[PDB]
């Protein structure tokens, strides 16, 4: 079997991506944020504290004839950005573009953090990292991709994020018309439960390629590209007027700048992120200072190849016996 759905940026900045998901019987469609950095399928629901709901579509488990309360199961997750959500668990039918999973754990949120309430376009998350990170207690649950794995034509899922445009999430197949050149595959470490790989280096604009091992995760649930301070300082040094702002909390640059591109290495292959992808608009409404899409991972502890990097490539999350990652120019 296969599944195919359109993913759309939530705003003019591509701050996040949403993909329609069908839950329950009859179908309740919610626009979820597919996150390859986490492993909980959680949704805004009829149980979420009223004041914490602000325009999101809710899942009403009592209106689904296939929904069953998972007795004694609770979940609570904390994200790298400081956001969090938690609640109880149900099992129900979930579908993504024709691909269906019966008895999938759907995590019903009783409480969400302010930044989830403030994003009216995101009805919850669909975790695509390894199931070892799933927070359901006392009995850990599997991911959507984990549950569908054996039924798929090929045990893979592809991410084709658009720049200021719709894109695609495919399950069980590789669309050979969706990219140019070949797909280059790289090793993955599943020790931290993330799609963790090692980049062979970088170049800034038309600059000389620096061969250096950069360990990081392929994360669709993170907006920006987080890289080591040395790499990031080399990039921003090419932008006249750019600096690191303590008040803003990162690198900022004059909105009138034409940003250089950024290349990352995938084995002997190269992925070019165009300059426009690194512009995240004014730091505050009306300001002539713009926020950068390339930031230092010094305070994080791990490098993150988020949407800024991933949207420049056709990305294969290969769930074979030994998982790998595939990257191609598009
Ligand atoms: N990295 C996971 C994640 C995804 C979305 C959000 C936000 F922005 F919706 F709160 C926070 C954290």
């Amino acid at each position: 079997s296969t599944g195919s759905a359109t993913t759309t940026p939530i705003d003019s900045l591509d701050d996040a991506y949403i993909t329609p998901v069908q839950i329950g019987t009859p179908a309740q469609t919610l626009n979820l944020d597919f996150d390859t950095g986490s492993s909980d399928l959680w949704v805004f629901s009829s149980e979420t504290t009223a004041s914490e709901v602000d325009g999101q579509t809710i899942y009403t488990p009592s209106k689904s004839t296939t929904a069953k309360l998972l007795s004694g199961a609770t979940w609570s997750i904390s994200y790298g950005d400081g956001s969090s959500s938690s609640g109880d668990v149900y099992t129900d039918t979930v579908s993504v573009g024709g691909l269906t999973v019966t008895g999938q754990a759907v995590e019903s949120a009783k409480k969400v953090s302010s930044s989830f309430t403030e994003d009216s376009t995101i009805d919850g998350l669909l975790g695509l990292a390894f199931s070892t990170l799933n927070t359901v207690s006392p009995t850990q649950q599997k991911t959507f991709f984990d549950n569908a794995k054996a039924s798929l034509d090929s045990p893979v899922f592809t991410a084709d994020l658009g720049y200021h445009a719709p894109g695609t999430y495919n399950f069980g197949f590789i669309d050979t018309t969706a990219y140019t050149g070949s797909i280059t595959y790289t090793a993955v470490s599943t020790k931290q439960g993330f799609w963790e790989w090692t980049s062979t280096g970088y170049a800034v604009g038309s600059g000389t390629f620096k061969s250096t091992s950069i360990d990081g995760i392929a994360d669709t649930g993170t907006t920006l590209l987080y890289l080591p301070a040395t790499v990031v300082s080399a990039y921003w040094a090419q932008v006249s007027g750019a600096k690191s702002s303590s008040s803003v909390g990162g690198y900022v640059f004059p909105c009138s700048a034409t940003l250089p591109s950024f290349t990352f290495g995938v084995g002997s292959a190269r992925i070019v992120i165009p300059g426009d992808y690194i512009d995240f608009g004014p730091i505050s409404t009306g300001s002539s200072s713009c926020f950068g899409g390339i930031q230092s991972s010094a305070g994080i502890g791990i490098n993150i190849f988020g949407d800024v990097a991933l949207k420049a490539a056709f990305v294969v999350f290969n769930g074979a016996t030994t998982p790998t990652l595939g990257f191609a120019s598009k």
